[PDB]
DNA sequence: CCGAATTCG
DNA sequence: CCGAATTCG
């Protein structure tokens, strides 16, 4: 990275499912892999566990970790050393979870901008959308609390459903979704996917857009650059890193 | 002044069944209703009421599985036809059935169904109440219309239908929302199904269209309430007493 | 035939 | 962490 990819900030999220403990060490040393090829300014996880943060140490350790919770499983942020500056951390309880989940802030400057970076690993499976669909406003309503001067990304493993965002109020009108933006591309649509992976051995093929990142912007100041999948090579076990797909994200911050 | 009785007789719960059967029409001797609404009846159970209840005429909506009947009082009402309209996406065999009588010169399209179960199946239930309050408009305006059977209804879901049609009139609404026949399927006061948690729903309910104020709702009633022998109830719902009135 | 939990394709 | 089927409370 140097003075021309400056006002860029790229960044991933992964739900690399930590509550696998089976070959484990060797799926974090993949996700490690894929954080090397692209060094990416931030990455957001999902499932993290306090083992995992001990990989992460050891084969990501240009990166600052905070997390979501102390014990279990939770998510983390992770900022490149040298390019981010941490500034602070803000959690927010969900307070009917029943799976321990959260919503982590961290508040940095990048590239001579402010950021709040939010992540979340939202209640999971269709049964509990009630409780989806209210934390997803919780998050909803955190982007838009945010001083206008500040750039606001959230990414992080949503569960949603497409009908769900519709019964919550859409997204608001200065939040976008980097997915839609650009067009929704096919190639990165699912982020879900037993047909192309098979790390929970479901012997059916369904598929879902549960990662997704969203993003508050006032005229064109946050403008989603690329999009891509990463995380479809199998490893040495034959095994996928996780059994999502992760989300590599590059965006520019214009004037 | 017409009589019936809706009742969901568990045709499905194999204990105790032949008790239980005895049970009911125990019940329906009781009050020898002018028709009997029946739905979850089974092939040696419909074997049973064509002895039992060999009084009255018997329309059944399938010969396999379970399925719904109509039992007609001979000498009371007089059979016309009936019909069957299926429910094209229905995964547990529901139907529409409908029969055209008489009571003396009182022409009347008597209909039951036992609509889609379960909160997950609501979407289906709601298509299902759709075609039966569709059904419900067509009947010529000098026949009246009468709907009585196991909804598997959440207020809720019929709002989602827009509510019901302006011409057509819940009886248990009708007569006031009595409290004490409120609740058809009640696992507090109920104990067939051995659910060890208190849940209350007006699931079974009584739909009726007729020239303004040609029919009137004169008493709701819940039944089958007692204890058999074996220390359970003849179903795991209540059923329905409901007589009503003609008035030209 | 509730609502939650679990198993299994 | 799908979804249909099943069991549990
Ligand atoms: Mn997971
Ligand atoms: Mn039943």
């Amino acid at each position: 990275k140097g003075l021309e990819d400056s006002s860029t900030i790229s960044f991933i999220t992964w739900n690399i499912d930590g509550l696998d403990g089976c070959n484990l060490p060797e799926r974090a040393r993949g996700v490690c892999s894929c954080l090397a090829l692209y060094s990416p300014d931030v990455v957001f996880l999902q499932e993290v566990i306090p083992p995992y943060c001990a990989y992460l140490k050891k084969r990501a350790a240009s990166y600052t970790i905070i997390t979501g919770n102390e014990e279990g499983y939770f998510t983390a942020i992770l900022l490149k050393k040298g390019r981010v500056k941490f500034k602070s951390q803000e959690i927010i309880p969900f307070p009917n979870t029943k799976m321990m989940r959260n919503l982590l802030c961290v508040n940095v400057s990048l590239g001579g901008n402010e950021f709040c970076l939010m992540t979340s690993h939202l209640e999971s499976t269709r049964e509990h959308s009630a409780e989806r669909i209210r934390q997803l406003k919780t998050v909803l309503g955190k982007m838009q609390e945010a001083p206008d001067s500040t750039t606001v990304i959230f990414a992080g493993d949503t569960n949603l459903r497409d009908q769900e965002v519709i019964k919550c109020g859409g997204l608001p009108d200065n939040v976008f979704d980097a997915w839609e933006f650009l067009g929704k591309p096919k190639h990165c649509q699912y982020t879900w996917d037993t047909k192309a992976n098979n790390n929970l051995r479901i012997p059916a093929a369904y598929k879902h857009r549960f990662d997704r990142i969203f993003f508050r912007a006032e005229e064109g100041h946050l403008i989603p650059q690329s999009l891509d999948l990463v995380g479809l090579e199998k490893l040495d076990c034959g095994r996928f890193p996780s059994d999502h797909w992760g989300l590599l994200c590059t965006l520019n911050v214009v004037l």
